[PDB]
């Protein structure tokens, strides 16, 4: 699809069976989630935004959902502002920016 | 053009005369830019994000120039980590997500 940025980029994305809501960030070099559970074994991440650098769960080789799309790859977990899809993702979808 | 996310969509502005590199964020609702001057007024303001919040001037009504091409909007200076294009500036110049 093509989405405007008159308004926040929101998509649904599925994952661990469920739904919910995230941004998509061409800013995020990586996606990081809010508090959740997913499988296997984590590693730690540092992960620097507007404000300073943060700590993460990294956990690797996750299935997830983006408008349909699927990917598999590397989702942070930590205390984000909101869900946010970054690049990992982003180029999996074939995302580009256009103008 | 069209610009791929397998590397940080960065790209070169002129603004106040002078030449910088920013960071295309559709993840970004304002557009922040390291300590510099401008002209006209300012109010403070305080923008978070990963990290939290931050200190910033916010000048409006500013001119900027995004590859070729001319803009006007809101302009945000402070100790931001890299230069960032917002989605407030991003739409004046008909930058969309494709995929
Ligand atoms: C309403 O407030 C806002 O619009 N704030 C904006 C903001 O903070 N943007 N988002 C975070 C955010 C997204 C959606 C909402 Br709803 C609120 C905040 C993040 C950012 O793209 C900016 C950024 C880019 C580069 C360096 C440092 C920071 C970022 O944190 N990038 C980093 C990141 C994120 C996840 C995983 C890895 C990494 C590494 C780096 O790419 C503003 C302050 C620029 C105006």
């Amino acid at each position: 699809p093509q989405i405007t940025l008159w308004q926040r980029p929101l998509v649904t994305i599925k994952i661990g069976g469920q739904l919910k809501e995230a941004l998509l960030d061409t800013g995020a070099d990586d996606t990081v989630l809010e508090e959740m559970s997913l499988p296997g074994r984590w590693k730690p991440k540092m992960i620097g935004g507007i404000g300073g650098f943060i700590k993460v769960r990294q956990y690797d080789q996750i299935l997830i959902e983006i408008c349909g799309h699927k990917a598999i790859g590397t989702v942070l977990v930590g205390p984000t502002p909101v869900n946010i899809i970054g690049r990992n993702l982003l180029t999996q979808i074939g995302c580009t920016l256009n103008f």
